[PDB]
C-alpha cells in the first residue's frame, strides 16, 4: 500500500476538491453491487453517519475469510491491503475502516486504520444472515478542504447506478438529517 | 513497511514498557556509528529535544543520494523505506522523520510521516561540512504508557557503544532540563 501512501491523488483523484472524497463511496459501492448481483435478493444500504463516515452493506455471500495459501493471512486482509481502483485504495487513505462478514453462519470483525491491520480477522459470533459490510472514516491527513460527504452527490449516483444494475435493491440514508431514498429498478 | 506497522512489536520491541521506544534511537545510532567510522573526526551527538524528538548527527561523509538504479528513487529512501533491524523501521513506527544530508558540496533534505516521504530527497543549499542527519518523532499511535525518552536509558548504552568503538566521540545532549555527557575512550 505504500504506493498509493506516497502519492493518492493517482489512484484516488483529486483529494481537495471533494471528487476523490466521493470516489471512495463509489469504489466500495461498486464492490458491494458485485456481491449483490451474486444473490437473489440483493440489497445494499449506504449510510452517511453523523461523525462523516459511509458505511456499505450488503446481503451477498460475504467475501471470503480463510487463509489465503500463499499470503498467510485471511483472503478479506489480501482484498483490503494488496494492490476499478479497488478497495485496498480506501482502505489505505481511511484513517479508520471497520470490516464486517457474515458468512458460513459465523461474524468475522477486523478494524484497519490507514491501511494496517488492528488485528486478524477474527469470528466473534454467529449469524443465520449473510453479507459483507464496510464503514470507513476518511483520512483527515489526505482529503482537505472538502471533508464531509454530500448527499444529493451520492443519491444522483446511485439512482443512475440503480437501472444498470436490476434486480439490486439500493437504499440510502443520512443520519445527520434522517434523509432517506430507496431506488429499486426491476427491469428485465 | 507495511509488515513492520502491522506488528511493530516484533521488529523494535515492547511498545508499551519503553524497551521499544529506547530501541528507536539506537537503531538509529548504529547507523551513525558506521558514518562515524570511515569520516575524519568521528563524532556523534545525540540529543533529547524539548517536543519528545531525539536527533543524531554523524560528521561522516554522508549516506548516498543518487538514484538506486533499480528501485528508481534516491539510496537513501531506498534505505529509509525498504527492510540491526535497520533505520526503515524506525521511520515506518514515527510520526514524523527528517533526513539531512550533506555531501558532495550540497544540502539534501527529506520528510517523512509514518514512513511514507512527503517528496522526494531534495537539493536545499550549498555546504562545505559532511554528514548526515535523522531526527525523528516517535509514533503516540504506537508507542504507549512509557512515551517520554529517559535520559539515563541512553547514557547507559551509549556509554558501552563508546568503549567499543574506541574511534568514536558520543555526546548526548538533553534539551529538556540541560544535561549532557561526552562518551570517548
Ligand atoms: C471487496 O469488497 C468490498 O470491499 C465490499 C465492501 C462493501 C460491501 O457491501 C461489499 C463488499
Ligand atoms: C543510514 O542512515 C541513517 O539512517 C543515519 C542516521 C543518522 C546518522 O547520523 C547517520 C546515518
Ligand atoms: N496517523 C497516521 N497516518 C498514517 C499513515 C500511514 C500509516 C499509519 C498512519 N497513522
Amino acid at each position: 500500500l505504500d504506493a498509493v501512501r506516497k502519492r493518492p491523488g493517482m489512484y484516488i483523484g483529486d483529494t481537495d476538491d471533494g471528487t476523490g472524497l466521493h470516489h471512495m463511496v463509489f469504489e466500495v459501492v461498486d464492490n458491494a453491487i458485485d456481491e449483490a448481483l451474486a444473490g437473489h435478493c440483493k440489497e445494499i444500504i449506504v449510510t452517511i453517519h453523523a461523525d462523516n463516515s459511509v458505511s456499505v452493506q450488503d446481503d451477498g455471500r460475504g467475501i471470503p475469510t480463510g487463509i489465503h495459501p500463499e499470503e498467510g493471512v485471511s483472503a478479506a486482509e489480501v482484498i483490503m491491503t494488496v494492490l476499478g481502483v479497488g478497495v485496498s485504495v480506501v482502505n489505505a487513505l481511511s484513517q479508520k475502516l471497520e470490516l464486517v462478514i457474515q458468512r458460513e453462519g459465523k461474524i468475522h470483525r477486523q478494524i484497519y486504520e490507514h491501511g494496517v491491520p488492528q488485528a486478524p480477522l477474527a469470528v466473534t459470533g454467529e449469524t443465520e444472515k449473510t453479507g459483507t459490510m464496510v464503514r470507513f472514516w476518511p483520512s483527515l491527513e489526505t482529503f482537505t478542504n472538502v471533508t464531509e460527504f454530500e448527499y444529493e452527490i451520492l443519491a444522483k449516483r446511485l439512482r443512475e447506478l440503480s437501472f444498470l444494475n436490476s434486480g439490486v435493491s439500493i437504499r440510502l440514508r443520512d443520519k445527520r438529517d434522517g434523509k432517506e431514498d430507496h431506488f429499486h429498478y426491476e427491469g428485465g
